[PDB]
């Protein structure tokens, strides 16, 4: 009864379902971002609409942390599925997050690692465990593992081949998760990424995205709602 | 008048940090900000760390906690324009991400949805920089500076930059993130960096050899620019 859960989403479509469920909602406009405060079935939350990309996600995560001091962070939204058993609508939960477009290897850093940061950012065990409890309880098809972020919308070709080569075990790719993990790391705040598949990052990922962003938003939102409740009570 | 200054590496901010009098340090989100006076002018100096996200986070804290009137981005850089040599100054007319690609949805290459394709540096800040450049007899080039989360080392990475931005005069890893955050807060910015390498296949070796030289040239220019902006 004294916990505040932070939730971050990039697009309007990705946060609108959660925003509409907030009781006593109030809006905070700042730094070009929007923060919606209130409760989700009695649980205090702070929902940030960040905008697309690493910097927008970083700027917004920083404002959310400074301004609302949430206890944990949940990143929601869509994603391009990379694991083989994933289908549109399926859930992906992060074990860890890495930049697939960072390269300071000329200096001896691991591919994807930036100087002064760990090669990858690890998601919180408890948060990950609660997300799986919800996946079991809702009987959804989900996959857990490494999620990679970059500032490009992956649409087949070499973009996708480069990723599969450098991160063979990556299960999904998107554009804000790792930026958020990075900010949470520097502020020492627990985070987890729980997104849903809207495409498979191949040559038609853009068309698939147009057709299924809605189901990914809906499925991701349902998961966030369940996770907020499980973290609040049990 | 309060002038904000951002540097990624400690080596890029150490000379400036040393000249700040009435100095105080704030430690937030893994970053450090040093407040005080640089030769009589109020400044807020931030050491952000390397790359876009680090720079974004740090810029956000600087603007939130110190509310500077303008922002100056200092440090080293990979030279792209043909007349640049190690030590030379580069001034941003504008900043663009060389590694952002959402063209599948119709945005310009380098453009992220919700942002202009490129961020324009402030004219007054640019003029003042140019006057310091002249007064000090420095060799400099003005124009487009491209940012990415990769250290450029010739080969394919350099070729891709040349393809998308044939007129980019230099490449680095924080400037456009700083520009993007300044944009969201309506703060003017300008980038004043010095060349440590020419982003070719031997850029690692050159950076190792000339980072200090680039740090000193850029710091000296920032120092002159601060004085000119506050005391004409
Ligand atoms: C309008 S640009 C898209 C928004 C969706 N977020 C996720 C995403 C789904 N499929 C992806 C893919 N194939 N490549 C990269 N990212 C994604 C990232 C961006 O905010
Ligand atoms: C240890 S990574 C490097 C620091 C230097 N800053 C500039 C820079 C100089 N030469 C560059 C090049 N060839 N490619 C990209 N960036 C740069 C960016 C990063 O903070
Ligand atoms: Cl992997
Ligand atoms: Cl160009």
């Amino acid at each position: 009864f004294s916990m505040k859960i932070g939730i971050i989403g990039a697009m309007e479509e990705e946060v609108t379902l959660l925003r509409d469920k907030i009781e006593n909602r109030q809006t905070i406009s700042l730094g070009g971002c929007e923060i919606y405060t209130g409760q989700l079935n009695g649980t205090e939350v702070a929902l940030l609409k960040s905008g697309i990309g690493k910097v927008a996600a970083a700027l917004g995560a920083t404002l959310l942390l400074e301004h609302c001091k949430p206890d944990v962070i949940i990143n929601t939204g869509s994603a391009g599925g990379l694991a083989p058993t994933l289908k549109v609508g399926d859930i992906v939960v992060s074990d860890e997050a890495r930049y697939h477009d960072a390269d300071v290897t000329a200096f001896g850093y691991e591919y994807g690692q930036l100087p002064g940061c760990p090669a990858g950012f690890k998601a919180d065990d408890k948060l990950i465990a609660a997300a799986e409890a919800c996946i079991a309880e809702l009987n959804l098809n989900a996959v857990r593992g490494l999620i990679v972020s970059g500032d490009a919308f992956i649409n087949g070709s070499v973009g996708l081949a480069k990723i599969r080569h450098n991160f063979p075990q990556a299960i999904a790719v998107e554009m804000e998760a790792t930026a958020i993990a990075h900010v949470c790391h520097n502020f020492n705040v627990p985070f987890v990424v729980v997104r849903a598949i809207s495409d498979v990052a191949d040559q038609q990922s853009h068309l698939s995205f147009d057709e299924f962003l809605a189901v990914a938003a809906k499925q991701s939102s349902l998961m966030v709602e369940s996770l907020v409740q499980k973290l609040a009570h049990g």
